[PDB]
């Protein structure tokens, strides 16, 4: 379901801030049900990135998992184009880590990455890249209920615009989550893409929510690419193997997601 | 409402512009190959105001199938811009088709012609579909007359375009008789019942050879056309004249069903 969604049937609320190119709100759309929908709200300065973020969600909408996020339609709202997608209530894990690196256990982040997984699974059995994985853009929809041993519950933020049409000056920026081949040429973005940034995002995870190469600049982030290091193995080194094995530097070597779930359901629980 | 990527349309020929729109015929590109033919109308960021009309215009338009209506393969919210991809058909419009062999077309090709058309609107009405801009322009050939192999021709009905509950009163008053008198006093009166006026007089360019009604008045003529409630007159021809003012009728509640309509083409023997 990917509609032409109409102004009139947009409401918007409270600003969950800006990101990459974007302001984001709290809204309400009108089909008559009203919804509580994600409104990303596309700066005019960058509107010529609309014809890849846009049909990037839209292809993610016409497929269903129940790991990724639903995006709905899209707006001419005015002077700006909008991506409307559902809204989840505790936003992006990247943060919720940082702030519960201790009470978040191993278990707890292995369930996320299996479901991740999953859902990268079936993007690669319908061959949709995402281009844009990351701690940030994995949306948390239920926390733990510990006493009741109810799982978290994550979802997959939309693709985002391409880092085909991104300029390379931010690309750069994000290393280690771009992966080396896309630095080199933009136009090298495939499924493998994926399985990198899928290692530095489990990365992510065992490491509390920190970032990886925070304290680097883009010349050394270049160098890192450039001697072929790899990300060191976080304090809780459980899956730093499985890191490595994605954060490979010849794509054809990154294991399939399907290989990847495998070793995941191996680690027990 | 299917996005496609900009770096997937090849633009060519320019074929003038359209109301707020201009019109290039191009190519798709999308595994190996993938060119297809295409139509391009790109909105202007001038008249981004009518995005939502301008789109909306071919959403509905491909929510449903129909041998007598294009195909739109897709859009794009190219930022800047936006476009909208649909089938290039061959032989363009109607109202030129019938000027250029004005004196070498019967009534046989006219009317069956109209069948085609009514078959269409037909359609559009059993599902609730206002079109809003019928006309011999929105309506293009696929396929000529062959008179040896002796099969018939073909067409198709465009896309309605900006509709007329947004374009401005000037352009409206200008576009009499197809606009029909309830929606020049209240663009919001746009309903099924438009589409049979606007029909009638789609039928009367037909008869006509191509020529458009009205032509040599100003639009203030034009509403004392209506404020008189004058009638088109009748064709050279003048076989589908009563067709043309039943369809015409100054009441909506009057006008009759494409279902009907198909009826009375059909028993036009000639
Ligand atoms: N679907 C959503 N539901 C709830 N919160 C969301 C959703 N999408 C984004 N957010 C919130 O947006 C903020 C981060 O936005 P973010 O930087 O990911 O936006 P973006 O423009 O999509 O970025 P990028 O394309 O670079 O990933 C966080 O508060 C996150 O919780
Ligand atoms: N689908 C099409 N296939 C081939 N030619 C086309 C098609 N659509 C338009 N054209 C050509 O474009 C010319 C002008 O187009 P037209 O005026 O119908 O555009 P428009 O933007 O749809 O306008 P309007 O909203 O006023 O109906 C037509 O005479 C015809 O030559
Ligand atoms: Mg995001
Ligand atoms: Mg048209």
């Amino acid at each position: 379901v990917f509609h032409l969604i109409r102004n009139e049937d947009l409401i918007f609320n409270e600003s969950l801030g800006q990101g990459t190119f974007t302001k984001i709100f709290k809204g309400v759309r009108r089909e008559l049900h009203e919804t509580e929908v994600l409104l990303k709200v596309l700066d005019k300065a960058h509107r010529n990135y609309s014809e890849s973020f846009f049909e990037a969600a839209s292809m993610m909408s016409k497929l269903s998992h129940k790991h990724l996020v639903l995006n709905y339609g899209v707006c001419v709202c005015g002077d700006e184009n909008i991506l409307v997608q559902e809204f989840v209530k505790f936003g992006s894990l990247d943060t919720y880590l940082k702030k519960n690196k201790n009470c978040i256990n191993i278990l707890w982040k292995l369930e996320v990455a299996k479901q991740l997984a999953a859902a990268m699974h079936f993007l690669e059995e319908n061959t949709l890249i995402h281009g844009n994985v990351c701690a940030k853009n994995i949306l948390l929809i239920r926390e733990e209920d510990r006493k009741t041993g109810n799982p978290p519950f994550i979802k997959l933020s939309d693709p985002g615009i391409s880092i085909t049409v991104l300029p390379k000056d931010i690309l750069q920026e994000r290393i280690p989550w771009v992966p080396p081949e896309c630095i080199e040429n933009p136009k090298n973005l495939n499924l493998a893409t994926d399985k990198w940034s899928f290692g530095t995002t489990l990365w992510e995870i065992c490491s509390g929510g920190d970032k990886p190469l925070s304290a680097l600049d883009s010349q050394r982030k270049l160098q890192f690419y450039e001697d072929r290091h790899q990300l060191p193995a976080p304090k809780a080194a459980e899956l730093a193997n499985l890191i490595n094995n994605c954060m490979d530097y010849e794509p054809d070597h990154r294991p399939s997601f399907r290989a990847i779930i495998r070793d995941l359901n191996s680690l027990f629980t």
